[PDB]
């Protein structure tokens, strides 16, 4: 169930359902923060209501074994929400320095229990993504919520195929000020590996595939509450309850550990003003900021969602191939992108 104004936008997207629903690559890193397992979430409402069709998932992010742990998460989640046919695959190896080893190493422990078994996903790959190019009667749609190693990867191997059947690729990204338009060096998914981010937005341009690259700044403005969360877990559904589990404990880490100065550059001031002597139990009321970057993504991606929220600014050269920004300014219907998230979620839990 969902409430008035969340049945609402739900009957208003509904309007603009597409006559064939969009087939979906999607490329992502789950259990380091809880912003793709809320995207498949709205996925599977976007599929229900045919507005996509999410037929492969390649996962990246940290050595091998990792990037298994994260794909049998990934596909333990879509076994929990009913979309039983999503092909999961582990990604390949890329670059890692030490200091990227932590980082990348990182697997929450709320996900632990939702993996599927190992034998469930697929360790091959961008092949079925290949295969899956060539035997389509009508262009697909990439989504890049996490590193670009298999994105680019994906483009190399079937570069002949990506330019007839590749309809745009849409990004959690971010454009660096030089320019072809190439990525910022800061913006977390194009440093998880950097040079395969440059090969990605380099080759799309080459090819003439348009990109849309939604940034930071575009989640900020449309940032939900913990209600979106505590809304997700009422029912008992297990993604919700993962998901509202991992987001809170993962605020509750920081604010421990902004409160005993141990995360260095940041303190109590930071905190209240990115989220807003205290139990973290006094301090999760007080949060009404929580980002959404990578549905906002999805939502960026599809036609129905993004005229409805986004407008977003062509930044390629005057007859040059397509590349888009979605920034702040860019988001021009906030809230109704904060209550579009709400009712796809609800719904995609009944
Ligand atoms: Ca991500």
């Amino acid at each position: 169930v969902l409430t008035p104004t969340e049945a609402a936008v739900l009957r208003e997207l509904r309007l603009h359902r597409p006559q064939l629903p969009l087939d979906t690559l999607l490329f992502t890193d789950p259990n380091k923060d809880p912003d793709d397992v809320v995207t498949y979430t709205i996925a599977k409402q976007l599929q229900a209501d045919g507005f996509l069709r999410l037929t492969d998932v390649v996962v990246t992010l940290g050595d091998a074994d990792m990037r298994s742990q994260r794909a049998q998460l990934a596909k333990g989640v879509f076994d929990r929400l009913a979309l039983p046919d999503v092909r999961v695959a582990r990604g390949q190896d890329y670059p890692m320095t030490s200091t990227q080893a932590r980082e990348h190493s990182k697997f929450l422990a709320e996900g632990a229990a939702l993996r599927a078994a190992p034998d469930a996903v697929h360790t091959d790959g961008v092949r079925a993504m290949c295969e899956r190019l060539a035997t389509s009667p009508h262009k697909l749609g990439m989504v890049v919520i996490a590193g670009m190693t298999d994105a680019s990867a994906l483009l190399a191997e079937a570069g002949d195929l990506v330019r007839e059947k590749v309809a745009s690729i849409t990004i959690m990204g971010g454009i660096d000020p030089a320019r072809l338009v190439q990525p910022d060096t800061r913006a977390y998914n194009n440093a998880t590996d950097i040079h395969a981010a440059r090969a990605l937005y380099r080759r799309a341009q080459q090819l003439g595939i348009p990109l849309r690259i939604l940034t930071k700044e575009a989640a900020y403005k449309a940032a939900v509450p913990p209600a979106f969360y505590e809304g997700i877990a009422r029912n008992g559904h297990p993604v919700g309850e993962y998901l509202r589990d991992v987001q809170k404990n993962a605020l509750k880490g920081l604010w421990e550990g902004i409160q005993a100065n141990l995360i260095p550059g940041l303190d109590t001031a930071w905190f209240f003003r990115t989220f807003v002597a205290l139990s973290f139990d006094a301090i999760w009321p007080q949060v009404t900021k929580l980002n959404l970057y990578d549905p906002l993504t999805l939502l960026a991606a599809l036609p129905g969602t993004a005229r409805l929220l986004f407008q977003p600014t062509p930044m390629h050269r005057e007859g040059a191939s397509p590349v888009e920004h979605v920034g702040h300014a860019e988001v021009v219907r906030p809230e109704k992108a904060r209550l579009l998230l709400s009712a796809l979620a609800k719904a995609a839990l009944v």
